[PDB]
C-alpha cells in the first residue's frame, strides 16, 4: 500500500558503519554492520498533532508502508533487525534498521603490499506506480564510529555519492546509491615477514661470486632458490587470481631471474675453471660481484618506478 | 488453489545475476545472487480496470497462487526474499524475486589452468492436476549486471536453453530449464607463480650435466626435485580428486621423469668415471645437455598438443 | 489425533535420491538431497467422491494426521520442505517431501585407496496407542536420479531393507527402515599423486647401493626418507583415526623399513669399507642391489595378498 | 500454568544415545543426537479412564505445562524435535523428544595417545514457585544404541549420577543431572603412522656414529631432525594448546634432545679428529654407539613409567 | 508500547558467562554462551497482589513492553532464546535470556606469545521518546561459572563498567555497557614447540664456526636458515597481519640476521683461506664462536627489555 504521491516519491538513505571486519582479500569481500536509515512524506498518515496522542507517533513495521531497499552487491539476503519507526505530523516517516551482511567490493591488488582500496555499498530500490529516487541525508551518513576496525587496513574515509544512478531494469526504473569506503592497507608486516627475509636469501644467494667451490656455490645458490619459492608460495597463497600483474609478484619474479643467471654464472665459472682458462672465470666471477646487484638496483628502480611512479 | 486452466499452464521464467562469486573448484560449487522474474495467467483473478482500482494491483503472496519452483542443483535451499507481485487486468500475475544460492555446477579440470567452463542453474516445477511448462522471457533474462564478478574468472555469456525439458517424475510430469553461464579461467597467475618458477628448478636440476662433482650433482638434481613436489603439492591442492588426467597434472608428471633419468644418468656418469671409463661418461654427460632439453620440448609439444590441439 | 485402525497401520516409505554431495571421509558422514514418499489408511477422511469435490483432496500438514518419521543417524533435524498432501477417497493419504540432511553412515578404511563402501539412511517412528510399521513402496524408492553425483565415488546402486526392525524403545515399539546407498572410490588420482611418486623415491634412495661415497649414499637414502614422511604426512591427513590397518597405511609403512634397512646398509658399507675389508663390503652392497627391489615386489604381493587376496 | 503440587515436583529424566560423532580433539566437544525422555504428576489433569476416552491421552506442547530442561554445556539451543506426549491417568505425564547437539566436555590429553576419556551432557531446570528437582529413570536411560559411533573411539559405557546437584542460583533453586559417556581412544593409527615412522628417523640420525665423514653425518643428524619436526607439527596440529605436558608430547620432546647431542657429538668427533688426536674421536664416537640408544630406552622406561605408572 | 515514565527510564542489566570458547586470534573474535538479566519499572502494569493471583505474574515477551538491547560488536544478530520473564508487584518487571553470539573484539599481540588480553561485549539501547540509560546489576552480572572455558587462555576476570556512555546518536541518544573479560595467553606449548626448536636449529647453524669446510659449512648455515623460515611460516600463519611489531616477530625476525653473518662469515672464512692468508680466516672464525652467541644474547636482553621493560 505505497503513498499516494503526486511525483516521484524521494527516499532518504543513510549508513553508520558500527563495525567493520574480515576483509578477505583471496574473496574479494568484507562484512561490515551498520545503521540504515531511511526516510518519507507518506502524507497518507499525517496526524493532527493537538488533536490526538503526541509529537510523534510510533508503528511497527507491518503497519506502515515501508519501501523495499535491497543492497546490490552482497552474498546473501542482508541480515538487519529493525530499531524505531517514528511518523512525523507532515506524514514523514523514520526508518532505522541495524544490518550486518557481508559486502562484495572489487580490489586492486595492482600495487599489492602497498595499496589503496575503495570498498563500495549499494542499496537499489525498485519502483511500482509511483518512482523512486533514493537520495543521502548526511546526518545519518556521517556512518563510522570511531571504532572502525578492519584489522590491517588503516581507514581514510567513509563518503557517498550524492547524485544517485537511476536505471530501466526490466520495465521499471529503479534507483542505486554509491557508499564509499576508502582504506589504505597496513603494508609493513609484509617487510620484516616477506620483503627483507625474502631479499636476505637473495643476497646469500650470490655470495657464491667470492667463491670457487662449484659443491658449496651450488649448495649456495640453488639452497637459496628453493626457500624464495617457498616465499613465492607464501605469499601467492593469500592473494587471488588476478589478471594482470601485481608490484611484489613482479619484483618476487624479477627475482627468480638472478638466481638463473646466478646458477648460470657458477656453472660456467666451471667449464672455464676445468678448461684450464681461469683467466677467465675469475674474471667472470669477479664481474657478477657487481654485475648482479647493480642491474638488481637498477632494475628495482625501473620497476618500483613503472608501478607507482606512474 | 491453482488456476483452472483449459490446458498446461505456462510459466514465464527469467533470471537477472546480480551478483556471481566464490567460485569453489574443490567443492565444485559457486554462489550466485540474482533476480527471478515468473509469470502466467490466472485469468481467475482479472479485474475490470475501470470499475474499481487502478492500472494493476499488488498482492502478497499469501493472496495468489504462486507456482512453486524450486532449483535443481542447489546445496540448500534457495534463499530468496520477494519483492513485487503484479497481477494485470487479463489474469496475468507479474512475480519477481532476489534469491542468493550455491549452485553445484560441475566442472572438467581436463585443461586446468587454461579451461573455459559452463555453469548450470536449472528450476523445475511439478504438476498438479493442471500440468506446468516452464520458459524463458529473454527480457528479464539479460541477467548479468555490468558488475557480475566471480573473481580470477573472465565471463562470456549468460544465456539460457529455450526449450524445456519435460519429465515424468512419480507420476507427475515436472518441467525443468537451463540457464548458462559461461566462463573462462584467467591463467595468468599461474605463470609467474607456477608454470614458470616450477620449469626454472627443472633447468638447474640438469646443470648438473656440465658438472662432474657427484656431490654437487645430488647436492643439485635431488634439491631440484624436493621443490618439484613443492609445486605438484601446491597443486593438486588447489584442485579435486579427477578421475581423468590434467593438463598441468600431466606436464607436472611429464616433469618427474626428467628427473628421474636427470638422476640416473649423474647416477651412471659415476659408476662409470670411477671405472676408468671416463672415455664414456664424459660422453653421456656430453649428451644429456642436449637429449633432456630436446625431449622435453618436444614431449611438450607432443603432450601440449594431445590436450588443445585435439 | 492419530487413525483409529483395527491393527497396527502401516506406513509407506520411499527415498528419492536427488543429490548426493560432501563424502566427508575424516568425519565419515556425507550429504544428500533426496524426496520422501510416504502413504496410510486414514479411513477416517474418506470422501464420497461424486458426493463432493473431485478425484483427490489436498490437505495442508496442519488439517491432515501425519506420522512422524525422523531420521536416526543425522547430525540435526533432517532439513525439509513439503511438496504435495493429496489424500485419496478410501482415506488413503499422499504424503511427499523433499529432504536435505547430512547422513552418519560409517565407513571401512580396510583397502583405503581401494575401497567399496555402503552407506546408510533411516528412517524409526515411534508408535502411540496403534503401533506403527513402516515398509518401502518401490515406486516411489527407484530414489536415485541419472544425475546423482558423490564427487571421486562411483555409485553402484540405490536399495532398500524391505523387512523393517521393530524395536522396543522406551516401552513403545518403534520401526526402522534400511535405505543402502553402495559406492566404490575412484581410486586413481591416487597413483600419479600417491601411489606412483611414494614409489618412485624409494626407488632413487637404493640407487646409493651403486655408489661407494658415503657423503652422498646419505645426502641418498636420507633425502628420500623425508620425502616419504611428506606422502605417509599427506595420507594420514585426508583420513580418520582407525582402530585397524589401511592398506595404504600398511604399504606406507612397509616402507619405512625398505628405508632403515637402506640405511643400515649404507652405513656398514663403511665401517666395513673403513675396516680394510672392503672385501665383504662390495659384497653387501652388491647383494642389496637384488634383495631389496624382491623382498618388497615379495612383501608386497604378501600384503596386498593379505588384505585383497584374503 | 505449573502444576500446583504440595512439595518439590520430581521430574524424571533419561536419555537415549541414538548418534555419537564428530568428536573434535582440538575444539574439545562432541555432537550427540539422542532421546530426551521426562515425566512428572501434574495431578491437574488426571481423568476418569472409563468416564470418557481411553487409557491414555496425547496432548501437544501447547496444551500442557511442560519442565523447561536445559542442556548446560552446550553451544547452542539444543536443537530438539517432540516425538510424543501421554498424559496417564493419575495425572502422569509422558514427555519425549529426540535433540541433536553438540556438547562442550573437556578432555584430559595427559596421556594423549593413549587416553580415556569420560564426557558429559548435563540438564539443569530452574524453579518457579514450585521447586524441581529432577532425577534418572533408568529404563529410558539405558540410553545407547548398540550402533553408538564415535570415529576412533572405543565406547566404554554410558551411565548417568542418580543424585542431582541442586543449586542456588539467583534466588532460584536449579537443578543439574549429570549424563557421563566413557570413552578410550583407539591408539593404533598412531603407531605405524607417528609412533613408528617419528622413531626410526631417530635411529638413522644415529647410524652417524659409525661414521667418520662430517660432510654425511651432517647430512645425516640434521636432515632427520627436520623430519622430526614434521613430526613435531604433524601432532602439534590435530591438538590443542594444553597447559600441562602431553605423554607424546613428552616423548616427542624428549626425542629433540637425542639429536642435540648426536649433533654435538659428530660435531666434536671433527674439532677432535681434525685435532690430530683421532685417539679420543674414535673413542668418543664408539661410545655414543651405546650411550645414546641406552639411555634413550632408559629415559622412556623413565618417562613411560612417570605417566602411566604413577 | 514503552512505560509512560517522568523521567529517563533505566533498564537494569548482567550477564552470565556460561560457555566461553573458540578465541579466533587471526579473526579477532571469540564465542561467548551467557545469560543476560534485565529489570525495569513499568508501574503500567502493577498488580495488587492480595486483590488477584499470586506474588509476581509471569508474562510472555509478546504481552509486556521490552526494552531492545542490541548488543555493540556482534558479527550477526545475537542468537538468544528467553528464559523468564517476572513482573513484581510495583511494575518492576524480571526479564532473563541466554543468548550465545560471536563478538568482535581487537587484541593487542606486541607481546604475542607472553600476552594479555581484555575482551569486550556491549550492549546499547536507543531511546523513543522516553530516553534510555542502561546500568549494571552486580548479582546478575558476577556472570563467569567455574567453568569459564577459553582453550589456551587463562581467565582472569569478568567485570563491567558502571557509568554507561550515552550517545546522541542520529537525533536519538543510545546508552552503551562495558562488559569486560580479562585473559592471559596460556604460552608454554610455544616453547617446547616454537621457541626451543626455534633457537636450537640457530645454534647448529653457526656450529660451522668450528668447521673449515665450506662444503660442510653451507650445508650447515643454510640448510637450519631454510628450517627457520619453517618457523617463521609456521608462526606468521597463526596470527594476523599486525601493523606494528610482534615479540616473536621481532625475535624472529632478529633470528634471520645471525644467519646471515653467518653466512657472511663462512663465506669469507674462505675467499680468505683460499688467499693464501688462513693467518686472518682462523682468526675471524675463532672470533665469531664469541662475537655471534653473545650479541644474541646481548640482543635479546636488548630486545626483550624493549618490549617487556619498558
Ligand atoms: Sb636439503
Amino acid at each position: 500500500p505505497p503513498p499516494i504521491a503526486d511525483e516521484p516519491l524521494t527516499v532518504n538513505t543513510g549508513i553508520y558503519l558500527i563495525e567493520c571486519y574480515s576483509l578477505d582479500d583471496k574473496a574479494e569481500t568484507f562484512k561490515v554492520n551498520a545503521f540504515l536509515s531511511l526516510s518519507w512524506k507518506d502524507r497518507r498518515l499525517a496526524f493532527d498533532p493537538v488533536r490526538s496522542g503526541v509529537r510523534v507517533k510510533t508503528y511497527e513495521p507491518e503497519a506502515i508502508w515501508i519501501p523495499e531497499i535491497r543492497f546490490v552487491n552482497v552474498e546473501n539476503a542482508r541480515d538487519a533487525d529493525v530499531v524505531d519507526i517514528s511518523v512525523s505530523p507532515d506524514g514523514t516517516v523514520q526508518y532505522l534498521e541495524r544490518f550486518s551482511a557481508r559486502v562484495l567490493s572489487p580490489l586492486d591488488f595492482r600495487r599489492y603490499p602497498f595499496d589503496s582500496q575503495t570498498l563500495h555499498i549499494y542499496l537499489i530500490v525498485r519502483s511500482v506506480d509511483t518512482r523512486n529516487i533514493v537520495l543521502a541525508v548526511d546526518l545519518e551518513k556521517v556512518g563510522k564510529n570511531d571504532d572502525v576496525f578492519l584489522t590491517g587496513w588503516d581507514i581514510e574515509s567513509f563518503t557517498a555519492v550524492v547524485k544517485p544512478a537511476n536505471f530501466a531494469l526490466e520495465d521499471r526504473l529503479e534507483s542505486k546509491l554509491d557508499y564509499q569506503l576508502r582504506i589504505s592497507r597496513q603494508y609493513f608486516s609484509y617487510i620484516p615477514n616477506i620483503i627483507l627475509p625474502m631479499l636476505f636469501i637473495l643476497f646469500i644467494s650470490w655470495t657464491a661470486f667470492w667463491s670457487t667451490s662449484y659443491e658449496a656455490n651450488v649448495t649456495l645458490v640453488v639452497s637459496t632458490l628453493i626457500a624464495h619459492i617457498a616465499f613465492n608460495i607464501l605469499v601467492e597463497t593469500n592473494l587471488p587470481k588476478t589478471p594482470y600483474m601485481t608490484y611484489t609478484g613482479a619484483i618476487i619474479f624479477m627475482i627468480y631471474l638472478f638466481y638463473f643467471v646466478a646458477v648460470i654464472e657458477v656453472t660456467v665459472q666451471h667449464y672455464l675453471k676445468v678448461e684450464s682458462q681461469p683467466a677467465r672465470a675469475a674474471s667472470i666471477t669477479r664481474a657478477s660481484r657487481i654485475a648482479f646487484p647493480v642491474v638488481f638496483l637498477l632494475a628495482n628502480i625501473i620497476l618500483a618506478f613503472l608501478f607507482f611512479g606512474f
